[PDB]
């Protein structure tokens, strides 16, 4: 429109209908100039990397991008509490995104002092990768998302991508992408940008915990009509071999026939938070479970959805089997256990195997009069018919969605870090300040200009997402477990600001508090 | 429109339809003040020139101009690869040009420090020479075109022209052109400029290499019904003269009658890239082929489309018979052979003569019993009836079109540097910053003002060209030759940016990979 | 249709309308099995060739082809005489082609005796290269055309083609064509094949001889209003330099100004049919005029249309400047001059230069008081503005048309051997006997079958061509020159059969007997 007219209003609210909840969040953003308007080839050689497992090749772009792939970007703690305490499931339906109130500033430095002024004629470029023609980086748990607290002003992260690499070198199959080779809208201070997105059909997330275990689905009062081999010898010596059979009933539930079995496994090492119970050696990387791709080892992290620990074993965790969040103010490198928040998936112990245990035991020979029957620990077990399992729970500060890789085949493409897997997720939204050259020389020079006016941009961003709800219809008589704040007095209110205005999330919040039968 | 509203969007993409491809490219430009708003007479005396062959007379104008007469200004390397690997020919059809997001800046210097601010009321003037009333400088391979990389910001080249000269002096027939004597649109920051152009009908460029040679078009299994003189003497002495004739057949293809002959020639000197095979003397200018006009010698460069070298003779090149491109970062004067990229036209060896050979041999006397038959090397041969030839190939970084000179007569007006010749090519687009006088004196002075506010302008430029495609309908069984990247590992990806953000084109890319019969 | 019903009738006649003549010719053909149903790579190595100029690479196909690219295939001698004596020009208009009365025979050999029987169920495959996707071999004066005498039964020539070669080896750009990769009609004994073709617009062939010479177009009674420099010195000593001028008139026609000049040249060596006037040395190949392509020398044969000899110099011919036909029964290698028929182009001496002379003389220096004026013999001259020329005459036994090579440029694409040049000439008609395997083994073998029933096919072929005529409207008073038979008694009638039934053509017949002004 014009310089003196706002191009949008501040929309931040949650609307709770019967089967739907609409979340709207608005944030103020700041966008600097990245790479001084240049594309730069990057690799482990440029960053000084040495290990083969961490070698990479890619490019850093002068473009930024908007990321809102975390639940706290849309749900307040109270809204999250309502969702998790009142619904058996939820899923995103549609998306509305807006950029408005664009403000481009120029910075001039004379001598140790910088002056900031408006540049009303400068432009900012925005476009969406609706055709998914660029590498998708929103599927990784990267920082730079919209802040959970609406009053926080955030910096737009720089967009970068990786391609095929051989050490620090590239190959002929490696791809280079120029983001200026895409049509993009150019916005001055009076212009705004908006688009709508429809989520593809995804299953409802399981925001419930099973009230039954897979091995306890039988009637505890009635025998089965099936038999089991109870004895093989002749009880109370030589030549004592005689078959025996008994009815599988309530007294021996472990041997009853069952139609379904727990889901797959890939065993993790077990770590205690009581440090003196751990071995006196360096076992992080060495002791960890991993997978290999083209000679590179990548940590199995977080891996298959598996129960974090056995009942009562709360002190133990799988070495890389769980999402680890950092508390407010936590450092980047080598922080103590009290500075991080270790999530756990104990709710899925009713259907999923324990991460630090074998799947089970399997026969490994043919027993005879000369050879005793032998069994072997199944340390990893693939998908088998009749298996059932629960996916990893999602969290308030955890990811929402991920892009399913474009491959010939996949199985249960639920993101392993939690969330909704989609072939066509919300498109990447890329933003960049248009370069403004400084005064050029009065004589023609064919070289590209390298002198630009120092600029940055700021504005507001709004994203509205409609969520579909799956209401609970339980006939359970006793009250359910519910997420609740603790009344006991404390220096600060949980999920609030401190005396210095710092917002903090004191604990990870899952979604599985209500219960339903298996 | 207004100060705070963008006057255009960033359009940069390629759309591939069935028989048509539409290329759109957008670039950011910077325009300084040229000649301090003055017209200046220029000549070899003003530049210090001494040689007669390089003497000139002309004028330098305060106007800039937009040039997009190179293929890489519109085709990305991948689009170029698709075009050359999937089409037998192509030609431009129509043009769309846009100027928008005009930003005029003022520069003020206090003491060793410059401050840049917007001048919202200043104007930039743009007009197109649709009537071709000004000298056409886009027909020369000049620098200053739109960069191949969309992210590069480029400086608008200054417009200048030459007229008739006698040494460093002018004649009465010399013409002086004032570009302010043309109607031009004046644009503030809110205005935009656009026009459309239709290419005149031109033949499709030959993006194929012949799979047959002109001297091998006969059936290799059947004799001709024509005869040749095989012997003249009496074999196995004096008085031995007796005519003889034989059927021209597969065993002697060189003497068979043919309906068509190779195209014209103008012999070049041969230079080896193995330096020790060349003569130990200075032979550049002296040894070069040239033509003369009004007593001035101009290098025959690149000259008639001729095969660069004989089969297997890849180390040799014609002294000025081929387009020479410079690698990224190559200097201007006296660079080594590894700093430049020497194009070659070996694909046209099937119809065109070798640049460094005689056309052939011609009889020069009447043989008799006293005089032996004599022949002479035809070092240059003009057009003859029955001649066929292929024009010079075009390249990704090479020129696209040229203006056919307005003359009474011409023959095959295909530009010798490669491209499409047109009587009415895309018009010149001239741009200039309107002078903004400084504070004038409070007392009237009749002299023209010479104190102006230091200004420069910047903005975006978009050009869209629709290309018509000629699909291939070959019945060839074996696979064709195709342009392909090499998979082998390298420090950088070809046609990409370096670790410092520098875009480079590692090799010239022709168009002739597919094959068709002759 | 059926076995016992003819699929076509014998049509062989000429119909003379006012401005059109329709020629129909029917012949009986025989088609054997070529290459034993195989495709074979051929080269100068396979044929034992050694010279670089005769090196080639190509393939021989099991397919035959129909060729009617000679005038005597359609015109009887009487029809040719009428055409040449009554018309100033002619050109083909449309074509009708038919194959019918297919008869496929099987040959069985027991011991030194062969038995031939019908194979009613076998098929013959025919298709036309209407899209010109195969190498065109009809543009060379190859044998195997329809016989001039309707009663002669002819053998279908085998189809072969050449591709790019380096010595006896191929390159990546070389193409291999499989003719079974084309849709073709399969014909049993009851089926027939036919198609129609329309000739593209071509100029009328010049079947006239000019009654005026290019240097004698002025009025022999009136002076010109232009002057010439008659003297330079001071007639009847030193210091005698004085300019002079005279009117160019009838007394000095050589110096008169003229608007047009004779056409291009490329000098040939001169050979006498009186053997003792030739040099006592071997000068065929060495003394011949040639052109070079990719290091290979190809004889200039027949080359540019040039007058064969000066007036009265009938004993001389250009070494390779003229079409040479062989008399009936003439051998293939090293035959005497009386066994061949040397065509001549003396009719075009009025506009075209003499083949064995220089084009003219050109100044080679600047005359002065110290240096005498120098001139040089122009041994070859290219096209110049104002040039006029006549193309090579066509003959009864000579070629009719040729395919213009698909190139970017050409000049006056009239075939140098004579005839009509067309981008889309009559398509190649390819025919092959379908292989009929012998008894296969009773156990499966994956190798391709190599045991086939010996077969050949025979039938009739009819081609009808409509020719457009250009009637003469001369006002010449005296009778014209006409082609006529000689009444004087002879043992045999010219253009008839001998006592052994052998048809012979005793002389080449041109088309240029009528006259018109220049």
């Amino acid at each position: 429109d014009g310089v003196g007219s706002s191009s949008g209003n501040w929309h931040c609210d949650s609307q709770w209908l019967g089967d739907r909840v609409i979340t709207t969040s608005t944030r103020t953003w700041a966008l600097p100039t990245y790479n001084n308007h240049l594309y730069k080839q990057i690799s482990n050689s440029t960053s000084g990397g040495s290990s083969n497992d961490n070698a990479y090749f890619g490019y850093s772009t002068p473009w930024g991008y908007f990321d809102f792939n975390r639940f706290h970007c849309h749900f307040s703690p109270r809204d999250w509490q309502r969702l998790i305490n009142n619904n058996w499931g939820f899923r995103p339906k549609r998306l509305n995104f807006k950029l408005f109130n664009i403000q481009v500033k120029e910075v001039t430095d004379n001598n140790g002092v910088k002056t900031i002024a408006n540049n009303l004629t400068s432009t900012v470029q925005v476009f969406t990768d609706s055709d998914y023609q660029l590498p998708y980086v929103l599927g990784s748990a990267h920082e730079g998302c919209l802040p959970p607290f609406p009053a926080d002003v955030f910096m737009i992260p720089q967009y970068g991508y990786l391609t095929l690499n051989d050490g620090s070198q590239a190959v002929g199959r490696s791809s280079f992408y120029c983001l200026e080779y895409f049509p993009s809208q150019m916005l001055r201070t009076g212009n705004n940008f908006q688009f709508s997105y429809e989520f593809e059909n995804v299953p409802f997330h399981s925001s419930y915990a099973h009230s039954q275990s897979l091995d306890r689905l039988m009637n505890p009062l009635i025998d089965q009509y099936l038999y089991y081999l109870s004895k093989t010898i002749n009880g109370s010596g030589q030549n004592q071999q005689t078959l025996k059979f008994s009815v599988a009933g309530p007294s021996n539930m472990a041997v009853q026939g069952r139609n379904y079995i727990p889901g797959p496994s890939y065993r993790q090492q077990r770590v205690s938070t009581t440090v003196t119970q751990n071995n006196n050696s360096e076992f992080a990387w060495p002791g960890a479970s991993s997978w290999a791709l083209n000679g590179r080892n990548s940590l199995m992290n977080p891996g298959p959805a598996m129960a974090s620990h056995k009942e009562g074993e709360d002190r133990f965790f799988p070495l890389s089997g769980s999402l680890i969040f950092g508390k407010q103010g936590t450092g980047r490198d080598n922080v103590d256990a009290d500075k991080v928040m270790i999530t756990n998936e104990e709710e899925i112990k009713t259907t999923n195997p324990v991460a630090t245990e074998s799947y089970g035991q399997v026969a490994t020979n043919h027993q005879s009069a000369q050879a005793q029957a032998q069994t072997g620990w199944v340390q990893n077990q693939g998908i088998l018919p009749g298996m059932v399992w629960q996916d990893r729970d999602v969290y308030l500060q955890g990811p929402i969605w991920a892009k399913i890789p474009h491959t010939d085949g996949n199985f249960h493409p639920s993101p392993l870090m939690g969330g909704f897997g989609m072939k066509h997720p919300p498109p990447q939204i890329l933003i960049k300040n248009t370069p403004v050259p400084a005064d050029p020389p009065t004589a023609f020079n064919k070289d590209k200009l390298n002198s630009f006016i120092t600029q940055y941009s700021t504005g507001q961003v709004s994203v509205e997402i409609e969520w579909e709800l799956q209401k609970e219809n339980s006939k359970r008589w006793n009250p359910e477990i519910q997420y609740t704040s603790n009344y006991y007095k404390s220096n600060n209110v949980e999920f609030a600001v401190n005396t210095e205005g710092v917002y903090s999330e004191p604990r990870p919040i899952g979604t599985r508090y209500l219960t339903r039968n298996l």
